[PDB]
Formats: C-alpha cells, sequence, structure tokens
C-alpha cells in the first residue's frame, strides 16, 4: 500500500507512536498510581491489541530507511519470530485483561515491555 | 494519557497517518483497477473502523498545536458531529465491506471520503 519506501516509514513510525501512547498509558495503573477498572483496561488491550499488529507489513521488500536496521531483511525468519512472539505477548495481555485480573495484567504488561525493547535493541538504530 | 500537549498532538497526527493508508490503499480496489476480495476488505475496514475512532480523544482539554484550529475547542459541539457523523460514515464502510457488497463499498467509500476532507476544510490549518 506504499507508493514509496519513506510511505512505509511514516506508516510503521506511527505505529509505533500509538502502540508507545497505548501501551505506556496503563503504567500507572499497573504500579497502583491509577485506579483498575478492568472494563477500561479491556477495551484499551483490544485498541493495543489492533495496532501491535501493524507494523510488520510494512517492513516490506524495498521498505529499507528510519531508524530500522537491514538485519531486519537479511534476518527474515529471525526478525519475524520477534513480531510474531510479541504479538503472542500481546495475547497473554489480552487474556488478562478480558478475565478482569489485575495480578495477571501486571505479570503480562511486564512482558509486552520487555518484548518491545528486546526487538528495539537488535533491530532499531539508537 | 498525554504528558504534555505535544504528546495529543503527535498523537491524533499518528492516528491521521495511519487512517490515510488505511482508506487511500483501498482507492485502486473502488476504481476497478486492483481486484475485489471480499474477505481482504472486510479485514481492512475493521482496522480502519478500530483506528477512526481514536484521534478525537487527542483533542482534550490543553491540547492546543500542530495544524488543529482553534475552533476545534471553541465550538465543541460542532467539532463533535462531525467527528460522529464521520464515525457513523464508517459505519456505513463496515456495513457495506461486512456484506461484500462492492457497490455499496464504492458509494460508502465516497461519503467516508467527503467526511474526512469536510472536517479538514473547516478544523485543520492550510
Ligand atoms: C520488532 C519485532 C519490534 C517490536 C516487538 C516492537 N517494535 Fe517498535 N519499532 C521497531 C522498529 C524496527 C522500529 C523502527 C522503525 C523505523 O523505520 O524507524 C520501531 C520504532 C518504534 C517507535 C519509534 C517511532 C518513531 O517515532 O519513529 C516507537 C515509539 C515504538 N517502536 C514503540 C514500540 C512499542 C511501545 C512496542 C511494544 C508495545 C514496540 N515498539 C514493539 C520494532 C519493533
Ligand atoms: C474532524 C472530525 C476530522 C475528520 C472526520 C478527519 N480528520 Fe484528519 N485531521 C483532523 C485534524 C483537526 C487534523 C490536524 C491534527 C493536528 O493537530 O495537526 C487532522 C490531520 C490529519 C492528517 C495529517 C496528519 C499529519 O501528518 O500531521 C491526516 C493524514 C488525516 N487527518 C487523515 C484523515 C483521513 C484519511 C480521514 C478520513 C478517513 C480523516 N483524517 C478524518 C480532523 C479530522
Amino acid at each position: 500500500q506504499f507508493a514509496k519506501p519513506e510511505d512505509a516509514v511514516k506508516y510503521r513510525q506511527s505505529a509505533g507512536t500509538l502502540m508507545a501512547s497505548h501501551f505506556g498509558r496503563m503504567t500507572p495503573v499497573v504500579k497502583g498510581q491509577a485506579p483498575y477498572d478492568a472494563a477500561q483496561i479491556k477495551a484499551n488491550v483490544e485498541v493495543l491489541k489492533t495496532l501491535s499488529a501493524l507494523p510488520w507489513a510494512a517492513f516490506g521488500p524495498g521498505t529499507e530507511g528510519g531508524d530500522a536496521r537491514p538485519e531486519i531483511w537479511s534476518d527474515a525468519a529471525s526478525f519475524k519470530q520477534k513480531q510474531q512472539a510479541f504479538q503472542d505477548n500481546i495475547v497473554k495481555l489480552s487474556a488478562a485483561a478480558d478475565a478482569g485480573d489485575l495480578d495477571k495484567l501486571r505479570a503480562a504488561f511486564g512482558d509486552v515491555g520487555a518484548s518491545c525493547k528486546a526487538c528495539h535493541d537488535a533491530y532499531r538504530k539508537k
């Protein structure tokens, strides 16, 4: 869907921006600094679920640029493992949110955040 | 969820970027220049549905900036009418996509695009 590689870069960066907001806005809730409303969090994690499927198709052939490392493309199976594992982490977060289970939410949130960081550390330029 | 107004601006702009991609990538399909796969379009319109609910909460009190006009905030009921009418247009598009009805899709796509433009013309700086 991208006329030029620059359009794929713009897309995936914007998807990252929105994920960061929908993930990070739950930090105070996980920490107990903000109240836990199970329905609010369930709805927010749904949004995050949708968003977290979006970046990967915007690292398609010819879309090199931004702060994306070349290794994304030369090691396609390995990058794919990391995005699929991340989306698995999001499923765990969704399950926790859908159940209304705050302890589960805390734990799953930590594992999601670790997965974001592990991919950035390997595949995003500093 | 925004630490500073600039964070709300960044969010709503990124939501616009992603909507433009998920809306605009259907133009060739509507025009018949690309094939119509009902399941593909149904899934894409779902994504667009989720995205098209996101900008409005990022025009919250104190979030003035970017290319957003002041009138957004001073005329709150009227801006709200335009975003609610837009989301109604998206419901029509979803219904068309879910039914697999290309003629309905064409018509609903045109009305969505008109609604994007009408809001930008009134509320986005040039
Ligand atoms: C690899 C499998 C990733 C996972 C998992 C996550 N991110 Fe990511 N992210 C990735 C890359 C390769 C890039 C660079 C894209 C480019 O072309 O520049 C990014 C970028 C971001 C950004 C910055 C966007 C920008 O302003 O330029 C953000 C804010 C971001 N990513 C957030 C984010 C979050 C919160 C994630 C987990 C919920 C996450 N990413 C996972 C690769 C990968
Ligand atoms: C008002 C009810 C709007 C409707 C309906 C749509 N958009 Fe919008 N959009 C609106 C404003 C006020 C702004 C400016 C935000 C700012 O603070 O700068 C925007 C911006 C965009 C952008 C540009 C994002 C950027 O790169 O800075 C895009 C690409 C965009 N909008 C797309 C878009 C599409 C495709 C829409 C219909 C599907 C749509 N918008 C509707 C206000 C409103």
